[PDB]
């Protein structure tokens, strides 16, 4: 029957020849190690400019599978708002300024939410200190900050930094107040793990949570508890009287700073959604909010977008359903967004003939509580796909690496690589077996370093190479290329004609 092409992304995982924290060089990988010496090989560029980003700006799951599907280098928002800040043009988003009038004229309170930090993957801490700028330009005099605490895009205990030198940027600004603080674990899930969203919620609505007149404080308390920044939970910062600083009430405006989706899209929901049955907000629960999103997260938010979007035409999936081909995308929870929604081009709707399967991550907190998290029903369920003989083309994705490396544990970490590759084995030979082709390859990477040189936890990406394996006998690799080369790669491997979207070019010789 059908030759498949199969596109594996080993998320997170990256070459490093630094052994010491490297989860993948330490991991015993049989599988990937043969395929690697007996298959043509490179590596690619998933950082900086290579995929859109700024340099020296490590990669992420939406970055690098917009990139990989896309086939070209795709401009991230990161750059594009920096750009805006650079050039003068932030503060003349019509988006922020109408959100300022609306305060203004209608003598109510400006909301700033999103991740307190300068990792750069859903946000970027100058960006808040820009948004501040702008309001005491535009003269609005209630402004509070919902701090969403990191530890996941830089390191586990950094929040006291951000927070003192926003501390620093709101008395020189002259205007903001810190209200709320929450680990990004309850602000941003995106695992419809609703009551991690309430928590957030009724913090920043109902001022309920730990309390603090400091949040220096609140952070400390925390960290003696043994709960650090991603994890902290939603706290409320109070006044002399006791009182919450702010609480988010009707006809106030909101700033949704974060500029990747995934993460942002349920607390949007959460707070502009005329019906909302996922739980119940409270007979009181703010409305007629003037909400803005910093960039497109979805159109089921009610509220407005100030850096508007731009269709990505012909992408991978595009053109295998131009071409009448079947394709898959498969991966488990914690990826899903990334096979589908990313590596359609920030497209939700499935193309003409894909299908999509979504395989339950596990119910544990953190996922180096079950490092093999649902890597084997995955593959149970993609060997039942291949054995059909229904898809021409198969995009499949293993979170492991990348959702355990997040731990910043050695051990764990290898137990997630270890599992990952003996999945891989029987993938790839299951496809081999049909007389397809395998293209193995990863986003970004993260599991090749999880710890610090000190040996402390390193709970982020790094900016390491990935790796890139094509199955096929006969056939030589280029070097120097980068992710938006793998599309055109499939596109040849496939037979199918590349679109002059495609910027990239294959990496076969
Ligand atoms: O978990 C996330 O949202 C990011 C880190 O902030 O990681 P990844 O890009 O792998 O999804
Ligand atoms: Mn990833
Ligand atoms: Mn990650």
């Amino acid at each position: 029957s059908k030759k498949p092409v199969a596109l594996i992304i080993l998320d997170g995982f990256a070459l490093r020849d630094e052994t010491y924290g490297n989860a993948v060089a330490q991991a015993n990988k049989p599988n990937f190690d043969r395929y690697w010496n007996e298959y043509p090989h490179t590596t690619l560029k998933a950082c900086g400019e290579a995929v859109g980003l700024p340099e020296g700006q490590m990669g992420n799951s939406e970055v690098g599978h917009l990139n990989i599907g896309a086939g070209r280098i795709v401009y991230q928002s990161l750059t594009r708002i920096n750009i805006a800040i650079r050039e003068g043009e932030f503060d003349r988003n019509e988006t922020f300024l109408a959100a300022m009038n609306h305060v203004k004229q209608h003598g109510t309170s400006l909301h700033l939410f999103g991740l307190l930090s300068d990792g750069g993957v859903h946000s970027h801490i100058h960006h808040l200190y820009a948004l501040l700028r702008l309001a005491a330009k535009e003269g609005v005099k209630r402004v509070y900050i919902h701090g969403f605490l990191d530890g996941r895009d830089v390191g586990p205990q950094t929040a006291p930094q951000y927070i003192k030198e926003l501390q620093e940027k709101i008395k020189e600004y002259g205007v903001g107040e810190i209200a709320t603080l929450s680990g990004r674990y309850y602000s941003m899930d995106r695992d419809k793990r609703w009551d991690r969203v309430e928590k957030a919620y009724r913090a920043m609505v109902y001022g309920e949570g730990p309390t603090y007149r400091d949040p220096l404080e609140c952070i400390e308390d925390s960290y003696k508890h043994g709960i650090y920044d991603e994890f902290v939970l939603p706290s409320v910062i109070v006044r002399e009287d006791g009182r919450p600083v702010a609480t988010i009430q009707d006809n106030d405006a909101i700033i949704f700073y974060n500029f990747r989706p995934d993460r942002a899209i349920q607390i949007s929901n959460t707070f502009t959604n005329e019906d909302f049955r996922e739980f119940d907000r409270g007979p009181k629960h703010p409305k007629h909010l003037f909400f803005v999103c910093l960039t497109h997260f979805s159109e089921t938010v009610a509220g407005y977008v100030a850096f508007k979007p731009t269709n990505l035409d012909n992408t991978i999936g595009e053109v295998l359903s131009q071409h009448g081909l079947r394709q898959l995308r498969i991966a488990e929870t914690e990826k899903y967004p990334h096979v589908t929604f990313f590596m359609s081009g920030g497209r939700e709707e499935e193309f003409p003939g894909e299908d999509r399967i979504l395989i339950n991550s596990p119910k544990v907190p953190t996922y180096d509580l079950k490092p093999e998290m649902s890597a084997y029903e995955v593959t149970d369920a993609l060997l039942k796909e291949i054995e059909a003989d229904k898809y021409d083309a198969i995009i499949l994705n293993y979170a492991n690496p990348d959702m355990v490396g997040h731990s910043g544990k050695l051990e764990p970490t290898i137990k997630a690589v270890e599992a990952v590759d003996e999945c891989l084995g029987k993938v790839v030979d299951a496809i081999l077996a049909k007389g397809g082709i395998a293209i193995i390859t990863a986003d970004h990477g993260n599991a090749d370093e999880v710890l610090t040189p000190d040996g402390k936890p390193q709970t982020a990406h790094t900016t390491n190479p990935v790796p890139v394996i094509v199955t096929k006998k006969g056939i030589k690799l280029r070097d120097g290329g980068i992710l938006g080369d793998l599309a055109p790669t499939m596109l040849d491997l496939l037979g199918l004609p590349q679109p002059k979207e495609m910027t990239g070019k294959s990496l076969i010789v």
